[PDB]
């Protein structure tokens, strides 16, 4: 009878992280509604919330890059947002002039807490470089929440 | 009265993850089963599952290697598995033609998700290379699940 | 109505991790305490227990560095203290004799678990080097209990 979501990158989606509850083992009962790609929170309570992201790269390519993933909240209906989860990563320290090159690197980040949340609220994970991500498959990018 | 479970890496059991209950800190209550290293749900409902793996290294040795961690879900009685949660790393973008060494590298995996189960389902918490584990000591290598 | 704690660092707090309840979305609610920069638990039961930290530093000096984030128990009322929860990352492998350099580096390290726990029973999350810490911002720190 608990609100609760499990959902996974749609490996339809190229270039974006778009979630879906349409694979079996994914999850989207009891009033949690996904709407503009957001969760959307049935009752007040306190929830669980968490999520993975996975990146991947082919080597060190000229120059460097970060990779972020954040879990905000958007609260009331049209309010502010702020975020309540976050992690950056950066994938190269290096790699400069010629040699040999192109080795793929995976990078996986978590985030996962117990919020305070109010019907109504919106809850969004999100990354910077969604050209980056790899859910060539499984249970490599997810987002879910439950009440407790 | 949850049926609940923590157990940690076997440090006696080498070149294997061996999971074992038996340590102060470990739980395997009410109804969950380890049986052929894997865990086997007393009840259906809904489940938050998860996992941690440490993995060590000496040096980047003249090739390369990936490390993936993934948690199955065996539905039934003897039908399919299927990855639920997955991660993969790479340890070593380089290291080439002599020089000097050699320095240890640690990598942490953790994986975590909230799933509808049913009675009798086996789950298990598995990596590519147990050789490259580390369970030196402590909280390091971990699978748990907990019924919501 | 149960135990909950969601407490981050403290961004005013130089060199330390002094972890605050003094936030929005942060939680210290029926009986769980904050003593000493920990966290006393108010009744004897199941607690889902976890951690984030995240680590930054500007390229790799000379030599190497280790950087380790555990989840202590301090059981009874002045008892021992034993780990449940652990992992370290080593952020550089490698950076030597002169050319360019000087690359910021970030690391993000994600600890969580379920155990059974006494009234009174106190939980330290510490780090190993608190002046490479990262709280620039958001949910980057963070450390909570919620009783399951």
């Amino acid at each position: 009878d608990k609100p609760v979501a499990h959902v996974v990158a749609n490996p339809q989606a190229e270039g974006q992280l778009q979630w879906s509850n349409r694979r079996a083992n994914a999850l989207l009962a009891n009033g949690v509604e996904l709407r503009d790609n957001q969760l959307v929170v049935p009752i007040e309570g306190l929830f669980l919330i968490y999520s993975q992201v996975l990146f991947k790269g082919q080597g060190c390519p000229s120059t460097h890059v970060l990779l972020t993933h954040t879990i905000s909240r958007i609260a009331v209906s049209y309010q502010t947002k702020v975020n309540l989860l976050s992690a950056i990563k950066s994938p190269c320290q290096r790699e400069t002039p010629e040699g040999a090159e192109a080795k793929p690197w995976y990078e996986p980040i978590y985030l996962g807490g117990v919020f305070q949340l109010e019907k109504g609220d919106r809850l969004s994970a999100e990354i910077n470089r969604p050209d980056y991500l790899d859910f060539a498959e499984s249970g490599q990018v997810y987002f879910g929440i439950i009440a407790l």
